[PDB]
DNA sequence: GACCACGGCCACA
DNA sequence: AACTGTGGCCGTGGTC
């Protein structure tokens, strides 16, 4: 099982290494064999003789052109001549590429941009992660010593806590009295003995949390200041730490770091994205937080270690276990795209895509074409119409059935051969005319997209019907995770097309799905009004809610089955109408926020502040109640009851504060950002306290009494003290709250002070 | 002060 | 955060 592959420069000459695990034992295999390339294309082909002349310089050696071979490829559809440049060393092509792109005699280059290794897994067709071996992990903490306003890794490490299969252990260089605890001299002998277990125990993975950004950066500072070799690579070498665009990544070459906070954030939606709330999340069981300051006074005094000590195990075993579950996962992923663990877990969304789309092009021979320069960037600014969406029969409505397409745009893709290399084909026989944008598109040949679509879709399909005869549970989930992929990966190869930065990038193509979706779904609308006597409720981009006015459920249901033997036996190619759900009642406020029950009590909300992080939990829960008197049994009054409790303790000073927290996301530094909220006030202070702040961090905070603008008046809810603090009842009752209410009992005649 | 455009955040498909 | 477009909603400023 390949586990990575990077490259080593032996005598000036690329020498590939493949880390991979075979038989239980780690293997190098090398490679001197490949050779770094990148294509160029000509105007006349002689001219390749003072295309190999060219030459540049990197530092202080000369860079020439190795040798040189003419190959036919693919480019937009239609064949095309290039000439494969290859070259010593892959460090050649950065200095040298601009020099071949100057020629007069040269149109462009292609695929110079490519890193050597992953284009080594490309074109070798290597697959990482892939068969039953078993890997070994180890996962592994640190405990800091805090004091606001130093700068960082000023402290030193107190406590270094790892986790496996055989248990949780600290160390640390003090003296603690518990069964798990390893006690030790100094920081140093503490770091050096954490490497001896890594050593010893020879992990193939090393789970963090967050250790990108913190647990390994701060271990190099304090390596660095006592003269430790930080040698956890299986080569020798220490931590390898890399740009990811704002953030920094953290390599460990022989061994697979991961970290699982991007996972977790890229995987699951919580309102904070802490080790305790991502735990209680993923497994229901609590886990208790230690503060910095207690464990800082507890160091500074000596008491109380115990706690700190629990708090660090504690911490190894939660992400011990987190990565078991999420590291088989991701490995689905990784044989997906075809690229790393370690790179798929860290990677965006649009380079997967890229990455995914790049390894089909080489399948295929398609030259790949470049990314956009700057005035390119600036012609792709463009704007197209999206999805159709309906202004709802606002209120309450009974017996309604939710009807939507089968991944509407990947199967219009399909369907009409929607792609860059069929848009406006001269030549071909049978072509597929866009609504209202007009854009024809070539049936002769199926396209690259709508081929690559296809496949995934179908291998979708064959998931989920083995997910139905599926025992292992394990491997239910196994396969869930893995459609869940792919339908990410589809919508994602879709929303490629009408990326600016997008190597494949056709807004002509995009605009035509979004089109063709239009129609679809309009055209399913006006057929189930006109002919089968339903009136549609509610309609997004790919679905509708309707019901019979007046009618029992068994009627709507069995009209609807009716509708969708139609239309389907009317729609063509690969887009179908599918029956998703029957609800006994449904409440709609406004496009994209709606609640619905269905026949055994199980309520869906969507877009309503239940489902916000951004909101109050006093006001979700009140909101929640409410909905559930409305959907369960149609108690309105049960409701407004519930509002007039809810608002008089919130009068009385009644209800928790930890219930009365905002959570908000900063997406930007705070020096670019014009208008200053409440959450961007607070997080402006923190900063000048010394605090770091960075994209991506979530202020939690409540509202305090006080003078007017609520970003004076808010502050962090750890700093809250209930002696000397009381949070601002009417700001919750009167713009948390009732607003949240409001918009859903207003259809009942009720206004606000009906309610407080 | 009443009112209103608008960064800014998160959600839905 | 780092494929897209559509939308609701707030806290705040600034101009009448
Ligand atoms: N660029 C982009 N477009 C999207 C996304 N989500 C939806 N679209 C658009 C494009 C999609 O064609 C359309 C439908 O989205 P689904 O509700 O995901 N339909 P499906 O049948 O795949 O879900 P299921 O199989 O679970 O029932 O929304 C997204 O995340 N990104
Ligand atoms: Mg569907
Ligand atoms: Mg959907």
């Amino acid at each position: 099982m390949i586990l990575d592959t990077d490259y080593i420069t032996e005598d000036g000459k690329p020498v590939i290494r493949i880390f991979k695990k075979e038989n239980g034992e780690f293997k190098i295999e090398y490679d001197r064999t490949f050779e770094p390339y990148f294509y160029a294309l000509l105007k006349d082909d002689s001219a390749i003789e003072e295309v190999k002349k060219i030459t540049a310089e990197r530092h202080g050696t000369v860079v020439t052109v190795k040798r040189v071979e003419k190959v036919q490829k693919k480019f937009l559809g239609r064949p095309v001549e290039v000439w494969k440049l290859y070259f010593t060393h892959p460090q050649d092509q950065p200095a040298i590429r601009d020099k071949i792109r100057e020629h007069p005699a040269v149109i462009d280059i292609y695929e110079y941009d490519t890193p050597f290794a992953k284009r080594y897994l490309i074109d070798k067709g290597l697959v990482p992660m892939e068969g039953d071996e078993e890997l070994k992990m180890l996962a592994f903490a640190i405990a800091t010593l805090y004091h606001e306003g130093e700068e960082f890794a000023e402290g030193p490490i107190l406590m270094i806590s790892y986790a496996d299969e055989e248990g949780a252990r600290v160390i640390t260089w003090k003296n603690v009295d518990l069964p798990y605890v390893d006690v030790v001299s100094t920081e140093r002998e503490m770091i050096k003995r954490f490497l001896r277990v890594v050593k010893e125990k020879d992990p193939d993975v090393l789970i963090t949390y967050n250790g990108d950004n913190f647990d390994f950066a701060y271990l190099k500072k304090r390596c660095e200041k006592l003269g430790i070799n930080f040698a956890l690579g299986r080569d020798g070498s220490e931590p390898k730490i890399q740009r990811m665009g704002d953030r920094f990544a953290v390599e460990v070459k022989g061994r697979i770091h991961f970290d699982l906070y991007p996972v977790i954030r890229r995987t699951i939606n919580l309102p904070t994205y802490t080790l305790e709330a991502v735990y209680e999340a993923v497994f229901g069981q609590p886990k208790e937080k230690v503060y910095a300051e207690e464990i800082t006074t507890a160091w500074e005094t000596g008491e109380n270690l115990e706690r700190v000590a629990r708090y660090s195990m504690e911490d190894a075993k939660v992400t011990y276990e987190l990565g078991k579950e999420f590291l088989p996962m991701e490995a689905q992923l990784s044989r997906l795209i075809g690229q790393s663990l370690w790179d798929v877990s860290r990677s965006s969304t649009g380079n997967l895509v890229e990455w995914f789309l790049l390894r089909k092009a080489y399948e295929r021979n398609e030259l790949a074409p470049n990314k956009p320069d700057e005035k390119e960037l600036a012609r792709r600014r463009q704007k197209y119409e999206g999805g159709y969406v309906k202004e709802p029969e606002r209120g309450l409505w009974e017996n309604i059935v939710y009807l939507d397409f089968r991944s509407l745009y990947p199967s219009i893709i399909i369907t009409h051969n929607v792609s860059p290399d069929t848009l406006n084909r001269e030549g071909c026989g049978e072509y597929d005319v866009a609504p209202q944008v007009g854009h024809r598109f070539c049936k002769d040949l199926p396209g690259f997209i709508p081929s690559l679509l296809g496949d995934l879709l179908e291998e979708r399909q064959k998931i989920k019907k083995k997910m139905k005869a599926t025992i292992d549970p394990i491997e239910r989930k196994l396969l869930d995770y893995r459609q869940r992929l792919i339908k990410i990966l589809a919508n994602s190869v879709y929303g490629h097309m009408g990326f600016e930065n997008a190597r494949w990038y056709c807004k002509e193509c995009a605009e035509s799905v979004t089109a063709w979706g239009r129609e679809y779904l309009t055209m399913t609308i006006k057929e189930i009004e006109e002919k089968y006597g339903f009136k549609v409720i509610y309609s997004d981009t790919d679905g509708f809610f309707a019901t019979i006015p007046g009618a029992d459920a068994e009627t709507v249901k069995k009209k609807a089955m009716e509708f969708l033997k139609y239309i389907n036996a009317k729609l063509p190619g690969a887009l179908e109408l599918e029956y998703e759900g029957f609800y006994k009642r449904g409440f709609f406020v406004t496009k994209k926020k709606y609640a619905v029950i269905d026949e055994e009590g199980k309520i869906t909300t969507r877009g309503l502040e239940i489902v916000r992080r951004d909101w109050s939990e006093i006001a979700k829960e009140t909101q929640a109640r409410v909905l559930e008197a409305l959907l369960k049994d149609g108690d309105v009054e049960k409701a407004v009851r519930i509002v007039k409790e809810v608002t008089e303790k919130l009068s009385k000073y009644e209800v928790p504060p930890e219930k009365l927290v905002i959570h908000k996301q900063i997406t930007r530094d705070l020096k670019d950002y014009k208008a200053t909220g409440p959450h961007v006030a607070v997080a402006k202070r923190l900063a000048a306290r010394g605090v770091k702040i960075r994209p991506g961090t979530v202020i939690s905070y409540i509202v305090l009494k006080g003078s007017g603008r609520i970003g004076d008046r808010a502050i962090p809810f750890d700093e809250f003290d209930p002696t000397k603090h009381r949070y601002d009842a009417e700001y919750y009752i009167e713009k948390q709250v009732l607003p949240a209410v409001e918009r859903i009992l207003r259809a009942f005649g009720y206004r606000k002070e009906d309610l407080r």
